[PDB]
């Protein structure tokens, strides 16, 4: 079925991230880790990919975001740029939504789309339909209501799950993103 056990890919993880031993949780650290500058690693924001690659088909996973003031979630092309600054944009191979400033939910269209959520999500579901060209986000706290769906996505090659537990801010947003057991 579509549900997939996601694990995080340590080789992609920005040095400001701390991954759990089981690679099912990620949080912001208070200082940068000393780790390699390999080509796969995101170097400018606290971002990490799932290890799994999606070439086709339907895939679903859930993430716990309880109480965090910021986070970003979704899917991206494996071929996205890893080094440097960029726009988390569905014009650049990212299909993402995010929260920042405790209450500002946005979809990563270009320009960005403000999202009005009646029930702040504590868990988010991400449904990828490769052949349908869609990435859809569901509010598990609100009986699975639709947060946002990207459609007409140009998918070529493998996609990857995408995560950020926040940006660097001073160490306030310290709780992890946790991949829910399915
Ligand atoms: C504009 C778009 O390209 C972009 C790129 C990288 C990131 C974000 C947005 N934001 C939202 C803006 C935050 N900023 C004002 C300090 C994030 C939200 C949650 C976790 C990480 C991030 S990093």
């Amino acid at each position: 079925g579509p549900m997939v056990h996601i694990t995080l890919d340590p080789d992609t993880a920005n040095p400001w991230l701390i991954l759990s031993e089981d690679r099912r949780q990620v949080r912001l650290g208070d200082t940068q880790q000393s780790i390699p500058g390999n080509e796969e690693r995101f170097d400018s924001y606290p971002m990490v990919l799932g290890a799994q690659h999606f070439h086709s088909g339907k895939h679903y996973w859930e993430v716990d975001v309880t109480g965090k003031e910021a986070w970003a979630l979704g899917v991206c092309r494996d071929s996205v740029r890893r080094k440097g600054h960029f726009l988390l944009s569905s014009k650049s191979g990212f299909w993402t939504i995010w929260l920042w400033n405790k209450q500002k939910y946005e979809a990563g269209t270009y320009p960005q789309t403000p999202l009005h959520l009646q029930v702040p999500p504590c868990q988010v579901g991400i449904f990828l339909d490769y052949e349908a060209g869609m990435v859809s986000f569901y509010n598990i706290t609100d009986h699975g209501s639709l947060i946002y769906s990207f459609s007409e996505c140009a998918f070529t090659g493998p996609l990857r799950p995408f995560f950020s537990p926040g940006f660097n801010d001073g160490g306030k947003n310290t709780a992890p993103l946790t991949l829910c057991p399915l």
